[PDB]
Order: C-alpha cells, then structure tokens, then sequence
RNA sequence: GGAGCUGUAAGUAAGCUAUGAUCCAGAGAUUUCCGAAUGGGGGAACCCAAUAUCUUUUAUAGGAUAUUACUUUUCAGUGAAUACAUAGCUGAUUAGAGGUAGACGCAGAGAACUGAAACAUCUUAGUACCUGCAGGAAGAGAAAGAAAAUUCGAUUCCCUGAGUAGCGGCGAGCGAAACGGGAAGAGCCCAAACCAACAAGCUUGUUGGGGUUGUAGGACUCCGAUAUGGUAGUCUGUUAGUAUAGUUGAAGGAUUUGGAAAAUUCCGCUAAAGAGGGUGAAAGCCCCGUAGACGAAAUGCUGACAACACCUAGGAGGAUCCUGAGUACGGCGGAACACGAGAAAUUCCGUCGGAAUCCGCGGGGACCAUCCCGCAAGGCUAAAUACUCCCUAGUGACCGAUAGUGAACCAGUACCGUGAGGGAAAGGUGAAAAGCACCCCGGAAGGGGAGUGAAAUAGAUCCUGAAACCGUGUGCCUACAACAAGUCAAAGCUCGUUAAUGAGUGAUGGCGUGCCUUUUGUAGAAUGAACCGGCGAGUUACGAUUGCAUGCGAGGUUAAGUC
RNA sequence: GGUAGCGGAGAAAUUCCAAACGAACUUGGAGAUAGCUGGUUCUCUCCGAAAUAGCUUUAGGGCUAGCCUCGGAAUUGAGAA
RNA sequence: GGUGUAGUGGUAGGAGAGCGUUCUAAGGGCGUUGAAGGUCGAUCGUGAGGACGGCUGGAGCGCUUAGAAGUGAGAAUGCCGGUAUGAGUAGCGAAAGACAGGUGAGAAUCCUGUCCACCGUAUGACUAAGGUUUCCUGGGGAAGGCUCGUCCGCCCAGGGUUAGUCGGGACCUAAGCCGAGGCCGAUAGGCGUAGGCGAUGGACAACAGGUUGAUAUUCCUGUACCAGUUGUUUUUGUUUGA
RNA sequence: CUUCUAGUGAGAAAACAACUGCCCGUACCGUAAACCGACACAGGUAGUCGAGGAGAGUAUCCUAAGGUGAGCGAGCGAACU
RNA sequence: UGAAAUUUUAGUACCUGUGAAGAUGCAGGUUACCCGCGACAGGACGGAAAGACCCCAUGGAGCUUUACUGUAGUUUGAUAU
C-alpha cells in the first residue's frame, strides 16, 4: 500500500473526516489501516480476557486505505504520493511539495 | 519487492523480519508407500527374500545402501538329442510395457431401435459401441491423372457445379465428380541396368560409386564442365525479439442531505489516461488501475546471421543393356466407388489361373479399332485442414442460486447399491462484529431490560420476507335451518375513502348443479387437480414457397476468400 | 472356490441367477418409435366450419374434393328469392 | 371529424389490432429528501392492464422510439419445495413389577436396597465371521431413544488392545486361480507346461495363579519348553576321515 | 519328519553359564440394541461348554451357576375384534 | 408421544321424478334447533392398481411348424496345399 506503519495520515472520508493521527497497524491483504484515535468502537467484552470486569472497551477499528492521505511532514498537509529514486534509493515523494517520505 | 509475516482460521503460545522476512518469477535439491510396478508374493498403498558392502551385539537376532521382472535389439560366453552345429542356459547391451483429452486422425471388427406409414432388398449406417496404432495434427500427396475449349499439370481444404448427372423393392430414400472461383503452395529419394572393392562358390552375396524417367529416361560411347544454385538438415554458435515476476504512470476542495458522499451546489483541474474494479450511496481528479513509458539474473520459444552438414550439372549417338512378377490381368466369392450386378468401367480383399516388357504397357465407364493422355505393381514430403484436457488475455441484446456445470458452499461429496453404477440438498447479518458488557426470570433453552449500530421486526433459522398454513384481538352476522356457497334486491348495525349517486357486514327474498379434459351429449355417479409458491410445451439451423416491404430493374445478385 | 445372460443352473415349476427372470442388472445407441392418451401459459376485434363424397392392409389414421378464412384479378353480372 | 344505414352469440379454425415481461441501442429522466420488491386503498382504461397515495424496504429503476426473445400457466395421476386434511386419530413392536432411600431444577422410567417375577441344551459361559471404538473413566441432556430421562450402545473430553509358545506370516499342500517359454486366435485376447499362489485340511515349543477402570497361555509371580549365538569345562577327529 | 548313501568335511558332541528370538491380530458386541434384515425390528446367524429332581433323554415342569424384568404408562373392566 | 392412504371448494337430509337413462348438490314435496362422543358399514358408482376379461394398434415379447427368407453346424464334389 502507499501508506505505511508509523505514517502520519489525514482521514478524508468517514465520520472521522479531517482528523489526523499516526498509523498503528497496517493490513495490506485487507487494504486496511488503523489510525490512533480514529474510528473508535465500544466493544462488549466478557471478563475472559485477563480483565476481571470484561467491561465495554474502546479500541480503534481498521479503515479502508483509500480513506486516508499521508500528511506532508514538511508542510503538515495531506498530499498524494509519487515515487522518485533519490541517491539510488526508491522513496515516497509529496506531489504537493516534493519532500521525501 | 520493500514491511510486515507464521494459509483457510479465530485463539491463545512461541517466534521470524531493513543482516530485507512473508510474498512473486526462473533454475535446482529432497520427493515415504501403492500404482505399468518390474526381486517374489499379494485381498493396492502390505508381507517375505537372494546377492554385495556397510552398521548394532561378545555373538545370533536387528538396521542402511546398491542390484536382482518379462519380452525385443546387439554382443559375448557357455552349451542338448548329435558329429559338426543349432536349440537351450548365463552375462552384458538396446527399447518397450502404462496413463491420457469423454476432443481431433487412420485402421480392424461392427449393431439394433428407426424410415419404408407392415417387411426381407434398402434405410438408420459404416453410425453407436469394442479394439489397435498414432501426431500435434493425422490422412493424402508429385499423374500408368483431369480432359477432349485444347489443353491443364502433386496433394489437401473452401465456394460452385447441385439436390444436377446418376443410383434405388425406379419405392422410402441415397447422391457425385470434372470444369470455374479461392486458401496454401514444394518437391524429392531408391530398385534395375553399369563400374569398383570385399568375401566365397566364371556367378554370387555385402559395401561404395551411378540413376531416378513419358515432349520416354538411364546405362553405355563421345565430347566440357569441375561451376552454378538450393535445403523440407544441427540442443553448432552469435544476435534480435518474445514468454514466464515487475517499475513508473495526470488531475478537487468546499457546500446541502446523510451514520457514511462518490450523490446535490459552487467554483476548479487532468486527459496518449472518461476501459474497468473498490472505497461507509452513483468518483475522470480517494485507492487499484487504464493511455503511455520502462524493465529480466535465470530457463524456455521464435526469427535472423554465421558455422557445419547435405543436395545441385550441359550437349550428342543409339548397337546393346535396364526401367519395380506370382505383379498386371482373368475366372470364382465378396467389398469400396453417389453407382444395390446392372451394359459396367475404376479401386480393394480371399481363392485359383496367370502377361508383356519400348515395335512395350495402362486409361479415356462393357468391348473393339483409331486418336489422345499417361508410365503401375517402391518410398518420403511442409502449408493451407480437424480438435481443446489444459495455460494466458479478453468478449457476450449468455445464466443469476428450482437458473448457470451434477457441483458458486470442502461435489462426484453425503446418501443409495454386492458391483458396475446412480447421485443430492445447501449462496446473502452489518459500512465496520461494533456479534448484545452488566442486570432480571429460568437448571438451561429462550426472553425482558441495558447497550452497539443509521437501522436489532438487521441478533447470527440473521438483506428483502410473498402465498399456502397457524394464532391472537374484534366492527357486523349466526343455534327452525336443506346452502356449486355466489349473484340480484334489501332492513338493520358499524365506519368515514384515490370524495365517489362511499366502505364493511348482513336478517330476509329471487335466480342459480364448480374448473378442465374428452364427447352426439358431462353438474356429472366419466377424466385431472389436496393447497400455495417456483419451474414446465411450436424453437433454431439450412432449404422450398406465398404475402408484405426496400433497392435496382431486362436485369438482379454475389459465394468462398483478402483487408 | 467353479458355471454369466445369444448365457448359466435346473429330481423340470418358465424354476433360480442379489427382495418383480417367457429371457438379470448397469451404461450407451437414446430425446428409440408411439397413425395412441394426457398437457400446450396474455387480451380484444372481424369471420366462422365439419362430423360428407371418393380412394386407402382402410375404417378412432391419411390424401384430393366438399364446407371456413385472408389476399388478389376480371366480367355482356355470371349468385339468391 | 360529422350524419345516415346496416351490423357486432360462437367450438375447430383463419385474419387484424393490442397489453404485459426480460434484455440491447439512442434520447430524455428518476433515486439514502428513499429505486426495485412487498403490502393496503373506496383509482383509470373497452380488454389484456396503467397510475397515484399510505406503510414496509434499503439501491438501483422507469419513460419514448426501435430491436431480440429461455416473453405470459390452472390443470400434463407434471417436477421440486413448503404447508395442510385425516387428527390430537392409528400406532408407541411378544413378558412383572412393587415399595423405601438417594440424586436432581425436575424421577413410574437414573442409582442403592429389599421382596417378587422371568430364562436356565438358555434369555447362561466361550468363541468364528461380521461390525469397527460401539470397550473404560469423567462430564452433558441440543438432536437420536417410538413416553420420560438426572440415563444410554447417543454427544463432549481424556484413556484403553503388551506374545519365541495362542490364530496368521517368515512351514506344506486340495479345489480353484495366476502363469516364463509355449499352443490357438480379426484385434482384444483364450488355453496351458515348468513354477507359484491358495484353507476351510496337514505340521508346529507353556501352563496355573495373580493383577487393572479398561489387556492378558500377551503383563506379573512360579515353574517350563522350542530354535539359536558367545563363552567355560569334559569328552574325541582331524583326510584308514569323527 | 526318520533313514540311506551321493556329496561335504576339521572340527563335533555333552554339561554348565550367560544371552538372542521379527511382522500382523489381540479392546468391545457376538441365539444380538453393537452382525444380515432401512429401525434399539417377534426373522436369519457356524462351532464349543451347556448342571439338579423326576426322566431313555439336550423331551417336559420347576430350579443351580449365571443372567433378566423387555424404553410409554395410570385408570375403567361397555360393544366389537 | 404422534403418522398414513385420501382430499376441486363445500353451510355435505329423505321420497318421487329429471338428467350421460342409478342425484347430498337439479325439480316438487317432506323432514330437520346448534356442536360433539361411542358404535355400524347402505351410499359417496367409496380408497388402493391409466382393467389382466373384451376389442383396437398395419405395438412388443416368448414359443411352434411341411409360413417366407436366411444362417451356425453336418455332409458331398471341384480345386490349392
Ligand atoms: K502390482
Ligand atoms: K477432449
Ligand atoms: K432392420
Ligand atoms: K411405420
Ligand atoms: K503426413
Ligand atoms: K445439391
Ligand atoms: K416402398
Ligand atoms: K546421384
Ligand atoms: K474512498
Ligand atoms: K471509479
Ligand atoms: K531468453
Ligand atoms: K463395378
Ligand atoms: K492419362
Ligand atoms: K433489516
Ligand atoms: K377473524
Ligand atoms: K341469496
Ligand atoms: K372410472
Ligand atoms: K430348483
Ligand atoms: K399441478
Ligand atoms: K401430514
Ligand atoms: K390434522
Ligand atoms: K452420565
Ligand atoms: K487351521
Ligand atoms: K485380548
Ligand atoms: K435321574
Ligand atoms: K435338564
Ligand atoms: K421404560
Ligand atoms: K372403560
Ligand atoms: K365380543
Ligand atoms: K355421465
Ligand atoms: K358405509
Ligand atoms: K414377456
Ligand atoms: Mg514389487
Ligand atoms: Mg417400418
Ligand atoms: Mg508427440
Ligand atoms: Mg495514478
Ligand atoms: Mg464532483
Ligand atoms: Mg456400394
Ligand atoms: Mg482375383
Ligand atoms: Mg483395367
Ligand atoms: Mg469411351
Ligand atoms: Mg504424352
Ligand atoms: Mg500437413
Ligand atoms: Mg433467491
Ligand atoms: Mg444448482
Ligand atoms: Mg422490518
Ligand atoms: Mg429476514
Ligand atoms: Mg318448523
Ligand atoms: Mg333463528
Ligand atoms: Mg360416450
Ligand atoms: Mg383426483
Ligand atoms: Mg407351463
Ligand atoms: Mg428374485
Ligand atoms: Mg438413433
Ligand atoms: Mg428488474
Ligand atoms: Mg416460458
Ligand atoms: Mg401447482
Ligand atoms: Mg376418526
Ligand atoms: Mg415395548
Ligand atoms: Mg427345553
Ligand atoms: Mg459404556
Ligand atoms: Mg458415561
Ligand atoms: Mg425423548
Ligand atoms: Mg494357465
Ligand atoms: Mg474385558
Ligand atoms: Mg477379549
Ligand atoms: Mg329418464
Ligand atoms: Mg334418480
Ligand atoms: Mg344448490
Ligand atoms: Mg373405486
Ligand atoms: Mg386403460
């Protein structure tokens, strides 16, 4: 996928539109990704999970990769990603600015 | 290729990964046992060996490795009745077995139902089935031809000839070929005569040279040339390309509704990319892609180049020699030719008889003569043609879960049968499991809250949720009535609609024997339907003919085929 | 263990051959053939029969004619009462 | 378009004109401000049929023109599915059970006890075939059990089959079968010699007791036997040679 | 298996000690609810043992060892079968 | 605990008559308050089996013979070996 673990991304669709967070986990096979503080769900968990209350836990659920855009670290704004080889190494490049990664 | 990964498949647990994992492509290694199965056996996936080497034990037992089936080819050694020998036996060597792709090809053998309105000739049909052999194609193929326009010049396939010529209990039916137009195109090798070498027993076998034909050719004898061209040869190299992974690949933000925007509105932007797919609803500009550009370490495949290899001669004379024998052909009996013995050619098989050979031979649909055409009894040969089990990329006025493959799902499965064999049913929560923590009744199941969700009457028998069938509640009617159940008339009561000279129910009165099929005639005591739902029957191809329509009109029109 | 369907076996009954044997079972030819029975799905408008003759291995089938329907041509109008 | 005249039952069947369904093309549209579909309504047309509104539903679908058909079902003792009727009816598959206690949410049906009753050339004890885990232990009550079930030959989880001597193989053969060469035959193959396979037969060394929840001539105890190897000792033969 | 020689032969035999001896089956049901009958089916299923009194007896009745009370019951005590 | 055959929908009387000639359903008259339970079997030409008897089809099959046409075998001759 064009987005990678640890990236800073902006949500461009969904209830969490315009939010921005770091990518916590990536699932290329599902073409999905998890962004901290994005698409949080209340989950009714029995206490069988080493938590002696079970409770209603809060966890981020994956969102489709197409619904996020990588944040330009140099500019702080979301942008599309091109691929340019720099000094013999292929890297991602911001189409808005040209900055790497 | 660059960040996750340890399948479906969650879960725990333990781990791997920028020292580049998982993943993708080429090559390679390992690849238990059964299975042609092949050391022997055997009720497949098991059992028991011999030989040689190694290994465990003090040693026997035990373990590993290698070889050991049958037949064919070749060689060698041994070796009977029997003397020589052969046969047998031993060893080595060589190449076969079996399966497929339910397809396509060739051949052996080869039905019946059916049609003929019966049936035997005939037709179904040389089809179905069985068997052998194959190749990527096969088969055919280089004239003892087609013709008689005078010519053509291997074969195959297509259009046409033509439903014609013909065949046929002259019935039912079967049914050509040549000419013409096209796809593709290619020609070559022996036997023989003759010469040389070799061995034996002047000829007689092997090898080599020579020769490959019908306007006759070759040998042979003279001359002159030792060239000119070609190939349907090679794991020979070089080169180019291509197949099998990949890389790159433009352009959008807000606004309104909404859980969610791609939808609406407003302004923009890209296009060699507005094919398509996905994304929380319908996206040219979010993602995967698309147009375009680029890319191969390794192995295949193709084409070119070279290399090697192999074919390649002209003219003149005939005196003689050669030019495919148990063959051609004939009788008899069958069969194939559209042609069923018919006047019957031509071709093939079985049996018997049985030629000529260049002044020769065969054919031109009995046969003879003339003329014309050709030269059998030897072999090989690419392309055009046939088919798709498979792999890749696509396409569809093709199906959309009773459809479409039997099989969208762990299907040739479950199940049935001794066996061959027969053969199902079964797709959909939600955008996302966020798959209902906690509480209450209950032993649980299952519910009621409370929560998740936009929606839970989307709660896993989960999208939608029809009808039959069942049940609850009730507006009206019903216990003196004989009812194909309705229809026409109608009081009463109840209710207020697509606002219509309304709706529901209905005491009571009149009339009135279902639907379908098949019948002269059916309410029929003739037939069929238990009910509901789904599925379920004049279609297509090629021809004939008529109507209608269009174009052209004494003209009309192309078929195959090429782009 | 042997005998297999154009067959086997039969102290013989058409008796048995995997719960139906005057010719087993399965697959294929195959969608056998059926002058026979059954079924054949929407609507309205115009018109509207026949159950007869002849022949038929023909009689509950078929063919021609007769009767119906649609289109067309032409007439010194030929039809009906 | 108007007036007039006439006509307008109908099976087989002929002619004409239309409705509706799926899909294709073009144009023009409609849809999370809710499509298709479902359901209700007292709506429109001459007919097949067409709208409109409410509710349900949640993503596709009309309209006009033309085109193509797997294009219309009520019947085929049609096929498949579902559900009725008979009907809370037949049946619940040879026979003896009773009570007390226990367990349990729950007991005629499970466990224990007592009495009673049944079989006893069997309904007892061994075994071959066959079945193939049904055996034991601990749980369970969804489904199966013709009732019930706390229970089971059911379901879940673990566990269980110990051989020189028993049966079979490393032993033998009968019938039958296979069959090197071979004989025969359109193909395929048929038959068959040597040689093998093949028991239901022949040959062959261990028995008693004990032990577990489940195995026992298998494990253990005791005492044996059969075949063989190494070693020690004592014998005796070394080629007129055991 | 026992003999006979043919062949083969330098080592054999006895006692004792120690040691070796492979593969498959082994559960369970088995005149049945576990097999064949679609069923937890009144049928079929080879062989062995199969006691006592009376008795010829494995007949018959009642019993031993041992096993079992049959997988719907409770009432009532009509017709009819 | 829990089926089945059957089943066009049924609010499912009698007599006489009528009718495809043997009516629960049609005509006339008569009878009959509504719903059941236990019994019987006259009818629903009751259910079950597309009658086997009879006829028909230019159907099938098995069998017979001095039906027709063939044919395996058997035999005889010519001919090849
Ligand atoms: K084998
Ligand atoms: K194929
Ligand atoms: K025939
Ligand atoms: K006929
Ligand atoms: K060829
Ligand atoms: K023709
Ligand atoms: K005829
Ligand atoms: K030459
Ligand atoms: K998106
Ligand atoms: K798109
Ligand atoms: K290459
Ligand atoms: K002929
Ligand atoms: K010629
Ligand atoms: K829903
Ligand atoms: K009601
Ligand atoms: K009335
Ligand atoms: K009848
Ligand atoms: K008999
Ligand atoms: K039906
Ligand atoms: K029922
Ligand atoms: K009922
Ligand atoms: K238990
Ligand atoms: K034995
Ligand atoms: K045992
Ligand atoms: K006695
Ligand atoms: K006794
Ligand atoms: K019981
Ligand atoms: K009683
Ligand atoms: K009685
Ligand atoms: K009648
Ligand atoms: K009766
Ligand atoms: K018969
Ligand atoms: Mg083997
Ligand atoms: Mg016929
Ligand atoms: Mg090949
Ligand atoms: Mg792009
Ligand atoms: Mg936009
Ligand atoms: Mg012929
Ligand atoms: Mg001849
Ligand atoms: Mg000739
Ligand atoms: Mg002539
Ligand atoms: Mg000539
Ligand atoms: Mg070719
Ligand atoms: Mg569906
Ligand atoms: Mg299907
Ligand atoms: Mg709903
Ligand atoms: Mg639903
Ligand atoms: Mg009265
Ligand atoms: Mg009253
Ligand atoms: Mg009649
Ligand atoms: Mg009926
Ligand atoms: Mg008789
Ligand atoms: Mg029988
Ligand atoms: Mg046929
Ligand atoms: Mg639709
Ligand atoms: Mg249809
Ligand atoms: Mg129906
Ligand atoms: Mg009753
Ligand atoms: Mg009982
Ligand atoms: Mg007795
Ligand atoms: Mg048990
Ligand atoms: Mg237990
Ligand atoms: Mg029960
Ligand atoms: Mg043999
Ligand atoms: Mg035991
Ligand atoms: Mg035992
Ligand atoms: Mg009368
Ligand atoms: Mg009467
Ligand atoms: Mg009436
Ligand atoms: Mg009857
Ligand atoms: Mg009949």
């Amino acid at each position: 996928m064009f987005v990678k673990k640890g990236d800073k991304v902006k949500v461009i669709t969904g209830k969490d539109k315009n939010k921005e967070g770091v990518v916590l986990a990536a699932f290329p096979k599902q073409d999905k990704v998890i962004v901290e503080g994005v698409n949080v769900v209340k989950k009714h968990q029995k206490p069988n999970q080493a938590a002696p209350q079970g409770g209603i836990l809060e966890v981020e659920a994956p969102i489709h990769v197409s619904n996020v855009m990588v944040i330009d670290p140099s500019n702080g704004e979301a942008t599309k990603v091109a691929f340019k080889e720099v000094d013999g190494k292929k890297v991602r490049v911001s189409k808005k600015t040209g900055e790497v990664l």
